[PDB]
């Protein structure tokens, strides 16, 4: 797997981004995560939590899988990296997303993410609570 630039055009819920991409704009779906939509319960902190990430980071990645690199509804499907620290990780870390969306073919960093998972409902974080 590789890391590509892109740049932050807008942070928009919990797992998706808008990001310019070989100089285009598209939405990127982050892969293997899961985040409350906006309305429910913990969607405004994830919202807030891949917000403050990606506007934080000086330098934004995009790290597509194996398989599909667009979904059903054409957005892009990657593991997105701020300053190097993998927003889908972090999220799933702090109990903001669940794993999930775990299909063959684009999961290369499932078990990273259930690990951080498991430490996340071991603290009892947000989601978890
Ligand atoms: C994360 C991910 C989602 N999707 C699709 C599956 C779901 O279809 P349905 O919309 O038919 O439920 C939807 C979940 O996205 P959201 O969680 O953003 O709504 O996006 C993929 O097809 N591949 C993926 O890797
Ligand atoms: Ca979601």
């Amino acid at each position: 797997l590789h890391k590509e630039p892109a740049t932050l055009i807008k942070a928009i819920d919990g797992d998706t981004v808008k990001l310019m991409y070989k100089g285009q704009p598209m939405t990127f779906r982050l892969l293997l995560v899961d985040t409350p939509e906006f309305n429910e319960k913990y969607g405004p902190e994830a919202s807030a939590f891949e917000k403050k990430m990606v506007e934080n980071a000086k330098k934004i990645e995009v790290e597509f899988d194996k398989g599909q690199r667009t979904d059903k509804y054409g957005r892009g499907l990657a593991y997105i990296y701020a300053d190097g620290k993998m927003v889908n990780e972090a999220l799933v870390r702090q109990g903001l997303a669940k794993v999930a969306y775990v299909y063959k073919g684009n999961n290369t960093h499932e078990q990273l993410l259930r690990k951080a998972e498991a430490q996340a409902k071991k603290e009892k974080l947000n989601i978890w609570s």
